[PDB]
């Protein structure tokens, strides 16, 4: 499978959103799993989530890697609401014009946020729900905030460069050596191709900071079964809000990954994949 | 399979064993699996195991359910030492006497001290590492000791009664509606059948206090693949020590439970059974 | 200082309040502090700060050691709405009876609930806020909950006894030689005069649960400067709760005590005094 | 009182140090009370404590502010020995020297564990111990280590400039508006002043890792009364460290300023100043 091959564009009418474009890419033919990315810099769903479509594809799925409004080759956008529930919204959208009734969702951090909004928003359309360090979920027991990644994060977005794109990346994984110069320019194309993503996103913060996103309240409605999965070394969202979602989920399980930063789908995907096939078989 | 059909008995040979009578239950015929029970009064292999037994055996391991020493129809047994290590002398003991190289170990509170003590003393017997709360691993960073579950146990061991047995097991598990007749009188049966069992346990405890137990500090020597899972809900050992395994392992993966006490491959044993089979499997 | 010396006893009148009764110690006449107990079967102001009343007074303040309704001398009450919020409605109603335009406040366990709830009604008639391990701030991160306190809190108000007042007081207290056949006589006279309170805890307890307590959404509104302290070994109330008011209320610091349960003020005493006087004064 | 005006040298002979020079700031006339300073570029005792030395010396304290061996007036020195232990033999032979018999230590980070370890080698030689977030124990239950500011600590010593100097004390301050250019400048100076103390410091981090300063696993031989102080948003030392600090020593307790950093004295000056000096006569 290449990004090429599988690469879809399809136009939303949801609340706010009147033929918005959204790229998507799109494998295999079985039950749908959108798949939902982060919101660093140069972010899309063909980047986060490659090293899984094959093995997802390969266990009888429908993969659908969903680039979020004002992502990679989806519409730019300001948002002035948090971006966890304008993005669900989306995945709405996609899903009606799609036909799909129901999808399990998988999400890391800001995808995390938006499958958290949409198991809330839209409890009839979601199958299973996989959460991989979801943020915007309210201060840390034991972290101070802003996160070090979240700093990095927005320097890189308000300073775009080689170097800070590298700085943000070896704080993102665990194993430096992931790094290579393919993931680097790959990442680095992304973001000189759509400079408008950057600024727009800084944009939204300043008309919905971090503190809006948090949905913590509303988590008891959630009755989707739940995976929460969390890397031991995440230095962009806390570890304790791995523990915040188990105790306020009713049917949730949390996976810990050692020597493993925000990217546990890249950093242990093995694993991950058999994990989270396994819960969408069996749970 | 059947406690009866499966039961068997072997003498072991081991620094301060002698000659002494060590009870296990053995089903299946391939790579060696074995488990190992908390420390509870009337605590036993068969028992601790048996919605674990089939589903492994299936998978096409040996199983082999362990009575640790002063426990069950294992010999009597007054420890001077903490029992983890006194404990894992006795699983080398028996795997010498079966002609067993490496086994993989699955230990449960008591039974997670045990596997601890044995991946430290010996390293080149051990296979992979499966911890399910393992106890005596110092001070929680929140939990006050005794915990609530650790003084109900003691109760038990110097007061023992059908009642006092009921009121520990509702705090072992979180639902309360798996706590049949069936469960009660077979624990109170393997109870009043040893009593020295638990006078032995108190007198042990005085020799050798749960401080004793600490292995923390070596830790960082265990080489084994480890899957530590707890119960969210385990009121016996804190939930914070699944953390500390975490940090201070290698090779570890941390699973939490949710709706779950310290029994999760009672509990949630479907799961439990698939997550560990796939890791002996695949890790 | 005597408790007859110090009984005072007026009539409110606040929101579902009609002429009821409020009894409530007072000595001093300096700065008002008005002292909120805890919700345990036999609690009252006097009991609870018997060891702070005085150091208070000759610190130059005016000391009301107040009984909540429901409990020891004031009215009993059947409440529908969470504990907090109505404790705190009759401390606006003696504040206005007695013509205090403002008060610190000093409030453990359930009287910590008091103290917030107040704060967040009443911003303009607060001074200082001092919290003692504050209950039904929703779940903790780590410890299992109903608590092990709480369930014995139940037991003794379902089944009151000599014997689970002691049981109850044990877990209450870290040290348990502090048990004098004078606390547990005094505390059991105040069960034995009143079992209407007792029996109204529990219906209140089933018309308003212990999640209806949870004002944690509303804590950024506090703008009184906040004193935090806590039993490092409290088994009724969580210790990750202390750092979940010290990261959500503005002006805050936290004081822990080790060898502590629940009533820091009456197990540290002498540190606790010091330690709030000081804050009043210089804060 | 001035830098210059509080000025001394003494030259010491304790175990491996032949006489070596030690420089430090003393005032007042009472009970010693000795304050350590961290381990970051430019540290020194004087400017680490210059908000503290006056209140403490109005209080009826001697106060001797030490520069530590390798920082700010002190010799230079290459350890290949863990930090805390090499300093505390320090801190003995400045006693010794100066006919000092007991002092009361005040240590913040690197000085924590200087103080730690005297109270662990010389118990009969400390009064009172007083801990502000102390470096070296081991790994955090939640925080990623290396935590953020130690890599900005390393990336100061190992490419020293007056850019990274004020990106590491943006993270060390939790207020950015404390970061005057006299504190810029001051700090500076001491980097200026002895560039050999910074390639010192890392060829001693290569001799002994971080890991090696632990000493969690002596902690119970601590017998001093002990004040821990941490700031809530050190970004340096991980919070759950003081719970730690608190579980395992035997008289302790825990102070948890909100809106702080790393430098508590600092940044909450007046109210460290009272806690401290009140624990010091009190406690
Ligand atoms: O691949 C990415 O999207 C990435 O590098 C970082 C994403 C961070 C992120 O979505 C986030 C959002 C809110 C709070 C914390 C984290
Ligand atoms: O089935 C059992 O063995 C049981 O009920 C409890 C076991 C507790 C246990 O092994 C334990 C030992 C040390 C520390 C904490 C827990
Ligand atoms: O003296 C007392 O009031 C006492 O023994 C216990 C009080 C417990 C309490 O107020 C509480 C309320 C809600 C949640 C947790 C704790
Ligand atoms: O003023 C300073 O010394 C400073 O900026 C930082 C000190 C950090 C420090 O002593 C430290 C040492 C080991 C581990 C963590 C922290």
């Amino acid at each position: 499978l290449t990004e090429s091959s599988t690469s879809k564009f399809v136009k939303i009418n949801e609340k706010g959103f009147s033929d918005f474009n959204i790229h998507y890419n799109e494998a295999g033919n079985g039950e749908t799993v959108i798949m939902l990315h982060g919101g660093g810099p140069g972010a899309g769903g063909w980047s986060n989530y490659y090293r899984n479509v094959g093995p997802f594809v390969d266990a009888g799925y429908r993969v659908i890697l969903k680039d979020s409004p004002g992502f990679n080759k989806s519409d730019a956008v300001v948002m002035d609401e948090q971006r966890g529930l304008v993005n669900a919204r989306a995945v709405k959208g996609l899903m009606d014009a799609l036909d799909i009734d129901r999808a399990h969702l998988v999400g890391n951090a800001m995808g995390g946020a938006t499958a958290l909004n949409f198991a809330l928003e839209y409890p009839d359309r979601i199958g299973k729900l996989i959460l991989m360090g979801p943020g915007g979920l309210g201060p840390s027991m034991f972290a101070p905030m802003p996160m070090e990644g979240i700093k990095l994060l927005f320097k890189l977005y308000a300073e775009p460069s080689y170097e800070t794109l590298k700085q943000m990346l070896q704080v993102f994984l665990y194993d430096q050596s992931l790094i290579t110069e393919e993931l680097l320019q790959g990442r680095w194309e992304a973001i000189q191709r759509q400079p408008e993503h950057l600024k727009n996103f800084l944009i939204s913060a300043q008309k919905a900071p971090l503190s809006t996103w948090d949905v913590t309240a509303r988590l008891g409605e959630i009755k989707a079964k739940t995976f929460i999965t969390w890397g031991r070394d995440d230095r962009f969202v806390p570890l304790d809000h791995g523990l915040k979602l188990l105790w306020n989920i009713d049917d949730a399980r949390l996976h810990v990954f050692s020597k493993c930063g925000q990217w546990a789908q890249w950093e242990h995907a093995d694993e991950f994949n058999r994990l989270v096939i396994d819960f969408l078989r069996h749970a």
